[PDB]
């Protein structure tokens, strides 16, 4: 594998075709999912050079803990449906390469047994019936090892995939939420707040006084995102928020974004444009269904290799010289 | 049918083609009726997140009546091209799904029949050969319990249809004006306000200035819209109008839209641009041609989950909250 | 023909294809040919509504006389290439359709006898070796009646025509320049303005500061135009300067444009940005091929029926009303 | 051949698919590699009418001396690859058209028999190992009569060529660096700067502050350039760039840019944009490998041919008059 798109084309010939759709469709006429990659196509960086490569590190320190590279595997439900080994395969192999791994509230496997893997796990919180039970599962995750509680916010209710009902998509008997929803308000992420010393990162702001009311609640950090292209069809991109956010915030937090990142090209970009890390979900996907942990390695070996090849053609042998990096749009 | 598009694949298998043509065609090169889709598909909507979404309600008020959507049936003209029952079957389904229903002038059924199916009819006027004439055609619709008039201002003549000429379309000997023209002015604006007590509301402005003159003449409401590229080719959509004329009238008169609206996503752009509500065409006919009054129900409801999906994604409680959404245009 | 594209698809069947290219090839790459098209389709108009349309009127003044459209027919060399009766056929259609018509330097028949055929013939000049022979032209042209000299600017020399390069295309014996050259300066149009009492047009300006300096130097008119893309490849379509020209210009001279004009909307747009009227090339030859003088005619009518239609579907009572519509730019 | 795309088609039919790949490839997606030609295609030049143009020249002055055209062969490694006479051939011809040639650090030819062809050669620097190989390699330049030290700035490293790498492409054992690396600094230049009366050209500036300090540092020009798209992909086009640059440095050295120059045209839009000259890559090898020394001789002569044809059309008499043009961007 040369690019991330090897392991698409590898995962598709793999993969059953309603397991595909669910991993790689959108909501609606897929506007907001296709406008993920466009809005990094439009992005140019302009590079600097002669600056002194002797020591071009790409690791970064977020949430009090190094990681190997400003990203994190995003969390994607239920992912023994790409592998028998699931979630076990990809957070071995994030934990081997210094990534986060962000551990979801649908995992096929429990969180306690993927965070006994070690490395860096995260939690990913849905909002549950009830704030009780909804702490619960924060605490279980603390319990357990986790080092942040990743509260999606963007999830009211699941967004209207329509490859899934054309295909009359379903579960398999052989998977199954191991854990095992209302929508959550601003209440409920104080109650979060109160309820554990973690730090707190709310995924999927789009809005500016989304982003600047997340400092304000105590958050410590935000993903912009519009859940790749799943939720709101029309969504703008969050790559497109990004550089907006990061104004606004003005250091506040730690700004992630998401959506259609596809090398360590894009991981450039996004940091550029004022990101302190990304996340990557389909593309781990694509690596598990290809060749189980193996294929998950092989991919985060090939997205280091991107991201230090593109800082160091940029002149950036930091992370923090990179966000210094300024960028012009173009057109594709 | 999970979108709107599957019912226009429906309709194109049943009609005749030079009916179809009839339905989807604009003027000239259809430049103005591409341009209307082109415009929504640039717009994305900037969504707002954990807000009480406890009562989510799609209702609004309009000239004095509640509606179940932000949404009317446009006046489309010859219905029973489309379907043996016509405007009949449309306009039951609109009773019954909360929407109002626009009876046209150029009505295949007669304006008394279908207002007797009751719900919310309003009553699209052409200007006819002579005031008294005109006003008598108000007054019909008034004594039948039509709750606006909805005055068509884009019509000195009808365009020119280039498929319609290509195909030498003419209306069957079935299909008659069962309610049986002369370019309307500002005059012709001002005996219709003065001869009925119901909202007159424009439809085909473009202008601002239009828009405002609008406001000073009297009219409670207008409809921004190129007649769905149906009039003058090369005329800019009235989505792309639409927040340059909500700021110019400042609440003056009801501002609605037209064209091109495909989705309940397509609706939220509309509010989110600051329409008061939107008119839908060709999707209304597409249903009915597909299954009569079954199928327009069916495309209301899809419409109605659509709409309130789009709405609680974005962190909206109600219609007015979608109107406080920004928005951010993209390439496509 | 319901559109000018119908006659052109009546013309490449009938011409050998060295001809067709000569008529439809531009410089170089063709990215000025091309662009001529995107620029138009770029403009959206603003239309307005409600004004009387009582006395609809294309009809214009233009150096002295009544025109009746806001057209003339452009200069193209050679028209015996496309029919055997060449420019008499065109000149007739056009004094009967009550538009100029631009006797050509490089005519297949003698300015003369096309002069004699009345109408409204204009004199397109080419700048001759000596600065005698170029004003004996210009004399000739103002005995045989021509009210105006179009003075082509943007010839230096002849572009690069791949096309006709490429087809190793040349006239045959039968097509002869039939009033028989160095590049034109500001003092070539001096000798010509002291010359003769009739306006100088200068054709081909596309810097502002060169419409400026032609209202400057005594033109009555100026065309602003890439020549049909065929001079520099890579040159400005002139939709896209006339703005800023009929601004700098502030009515001291006439403003024409050329370039890509193929339906009344695209005549429409250029009023709307400031014209007094257009060139139509190409089209006008589309016609003569396909049926010589009665092809022509029929290109005219629709034209004038298109205009008429553009116009009064936007509001306009007359051309100057045009030139006060606003106009949009968008994507396509 | 009467373009310079003629001359591709030539070159892809004689070259073996790998070495074909090995010269057109880019890094990564190719973003960069197709980014340089679309930046051209969206620049127009507005040309100027009238001008005196009775002795056009396209002739600069540059680095001390007369060059024919504002043009240099860029420098492309390993020109045996393309052709049996390899680099030889291509300096034979760019001395006989009057261009300076640029001789690369990985030459398949020695930098003294290249130079001992005559002309004007240039020499491009890879900063080698240590300062003292790298200083001997700048000296043995100097000593053979190059005119100038075109110091690469934007490999630290050699991007990542997937085409090569899926190619597995390797130089045959005929092919050899026949002059015989680590990242250079801001140090390096001075080293260079401190032991050569040579200008000092720096290849690769893209960041406008790279560019100011390229003047302080005492280069005699920049050339602004993304490398063809082989290094960071990504990176902004250098002709986006190159306004911005010009307006910074003021005058205070030579800009030159590369990246996509496939006509006269392309020359002409540059030097509207402010370059002082291009450089050509590609083109100049597909040249060689489609016919030797002759070919590239046919593509210099071609290209002159272009851009006294652009320069004329504009009204440019010099080179410092087409700087003066202005350009507006459109879409393509
Ligand atoms: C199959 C699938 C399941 C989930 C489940 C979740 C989830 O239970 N909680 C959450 O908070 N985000 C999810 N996501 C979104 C994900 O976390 C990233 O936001 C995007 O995948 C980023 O875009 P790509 O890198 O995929 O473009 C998913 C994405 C995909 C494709
Ligand atoms: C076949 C057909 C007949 C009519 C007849 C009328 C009419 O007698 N009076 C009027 O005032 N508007 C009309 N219209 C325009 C319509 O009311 C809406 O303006 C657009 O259809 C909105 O665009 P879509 O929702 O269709 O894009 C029509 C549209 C279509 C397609
Ligand atoms: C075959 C052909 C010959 C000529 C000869 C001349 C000419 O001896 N003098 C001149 O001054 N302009 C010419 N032109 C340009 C023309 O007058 C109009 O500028 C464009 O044709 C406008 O574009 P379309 O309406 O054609 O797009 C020509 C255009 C075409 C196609
Ligand atoms: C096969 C190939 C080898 C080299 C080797 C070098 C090099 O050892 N040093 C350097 O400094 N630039 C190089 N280049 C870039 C070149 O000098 C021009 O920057 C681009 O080719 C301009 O773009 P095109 O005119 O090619 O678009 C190369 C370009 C190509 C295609
Ligand atoms: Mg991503
Ligand atoms: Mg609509
Ligand atoms: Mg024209
Ligand atoms: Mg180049």
């Amino acid at each position: 594998y040369v690019s991330l798109a090897d392991l698409e084309r590898a995962a598709r010939d793999v993969l059953p075709g309603e397991i595909f759709d669910f991993l790689a469709g959108g909501s609606g006429t897929e506007a907001s999912l296709v406008a993920n990659r466009t809005a990094l196509e439009r992005v140019f960086v302009i590079p600097r050079m002669l600056r002194d490569l002797t020591d071009v590190t790409t690791e970064i320190d977020i949430f009090g803990r190094r990681a190997a590279l400003p990203m994190a595997v995003a969390p994607v439900a239920y992912q023994r449906l790409f592998h028998p080994e699931g979630e076990l395969a990809v957070a071995r192999a994030a934990r081997d390469a210094g990534v986060p791994y962000t551990i979801c509230t649908l995992s096929s496997v429990s969180l306690e047994e993927i965070a006994a893997v070690g490395g860096r796990p995260w939690f990913q919180l849905f909002w549950l019936r009830d704030e009780k039970r909804s702490l619960d599962l924060v605490r279980r995750a603390e319990d357990a090892g986790c080092e942040a509680i990743v509260f999606t916010v963007d999830v009211p209710w699941m967004g209207r995939r329509l490859r899934d009902m054309r295909n009359g998509f379903a579960l398999p008997e052989w998977v199954t939420a191991a854990n095992f929803f209302a929508p959550a308000t601003w209440e409920s992420v104080e109650a979060v707040r109160a309820h554990t010393d973690l730090p707190v990162v709310l995924k999927g702001i789009l809005a500016v006084e989304d982003a600047r009311r997340a400092v304000d609640a105590g958050a410590g950090g935000i993903v912009v995102s519009n859940h790749g292209g799943r939720q709101l069809d029309g969504a703008v991109p969050g790559i497109e928020m990004l550089g907006e956010i990061v104004a606004a915030v003005s250091g506040g937090c730690e700004v992630l974004v998401d959506g259609g990142i596809r090398s360590g090209g894009d991981v450039l970009k996004a940091t550029a444009l004022g990101a302190s890390a990304v996340l990557v979900g389909r593309p781990v996907m694509w690596a598990l269904a290809a060749a189980g942990q193996d294929g998950v390695r092989q991919l985060l070996e090939l997205l280091a290799e991107e991201v230090r090849d593109a800082m160091g053609l940029a002149g950036c042998e930091s992370v923090g010289a990179a966000r210094r990096l300024n960028t012009k749009l173009g057109v594709v």
